[PDB]
């Protein structure tokens, strides 16, 4: 029942309700002749919504906002991008234009800038050291250490025990490393272990791309990362 690529045309965005007040948003993008899914999150915060990550580009992100207004009908007042790649910040200018306050760690902002990507307006403090956590509205933000990228954040929704790993976490069907040009292969397994230590009670784990599962996705990612390491 969780949507896959074949069900989502590029341009279109799906919402999937995970818990009371918790959805993922799912979009697709075609790159080098293949089509990829990508996840983000939506958390209700009173009469407003917190958005985690864009839907990978301006077009998809504009469709995400229309889809949220149509299906949920509460305003997106804030957005956090969990790292500096285009699937996380591509569409930030659309959010900003719609009056959404956009946020990211200083480190994510600097890396976006260097990459020439869109740049969240606000800087998130308290997340500079591995193991650091801060509360941001209805979620906890966690910096596990470098993994898929040096800046990657993970997000936890304590009310629903939902752990959103972003692109630091692989789905189960993904058995080979994705793009790791910006990865810290050496630290990645250690960073995943910090996630496991901090959220042992997580009941749903969302990867940046593909199908959700349970905490097994953490060991799965380490397995893939270590395999790639020994290539
Ligand atoms: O494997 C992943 O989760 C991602 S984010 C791959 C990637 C990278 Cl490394 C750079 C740029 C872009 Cl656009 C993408 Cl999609
Ligand atoms: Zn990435
Ligand atoms: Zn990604
Ligand atoms: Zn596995």
């Amino acid at each position: 029942e969780y949507p896959t690529v074949s069900e989502i045309p590029v341009g279109e965005v799906r919402l999937y309700q995970i818990a009371d007040g918790v959805w993922s948003h799912i979009a697709t993008q075609s790159f080098d002749g293949a089509v990829y899914p990508s996840n983000g999150l939506i958390v209700r915060d009173g009469d407003e919504l917190l958005l985690i990550d864009t839907a990978w580009g301006a077009k998809n992100t504009a469709a995400l906002l229309a889809e949220i207004e149509k299906q949920i009908g509460l305003p997106v007042t804030r957005a956090v991008s969990t790292h500096f790649h285009d699937d996380r910040v591509g569409g930030v200018d659309v959010l900003r234009a719609a009056g959404v306050a956009t946020y990211a760690s200083p480190s994510t902002r600097r890396l976006a800038e260097v990459e020439g990507n869109e740049i969240p307006t606000h800087s998130l403090e308290g997340l500079s050291s591995s193991g650091d956590a801060v509360r941001f509205g209805p979620v906890e933000l966690f910096y596990p250490g470098a993994a898929h990228s040096t800046d990657n954040l993970v997000v936890y929704v304590p009310s629903a025990s939902v752990l959103y790993g972003g692109c630091a976490i692989y789905e189960l069907s993904r058995t080979s490393a994705g793009n790791v040009a910006d990865a810290d292969l050496a630290e990645w397994p250690t960073s995943i272990e910090r996630i496991q230590q901090h959220y042992p009670e997580a009941q749903f784990v969302i990867p940046g791309h593909g199908l959700p599962g349970g905490l097994d996705l953490l060991k799965h990612t380490t397995n893939v990362v270590k395999a790639h390491t020994n290539r």
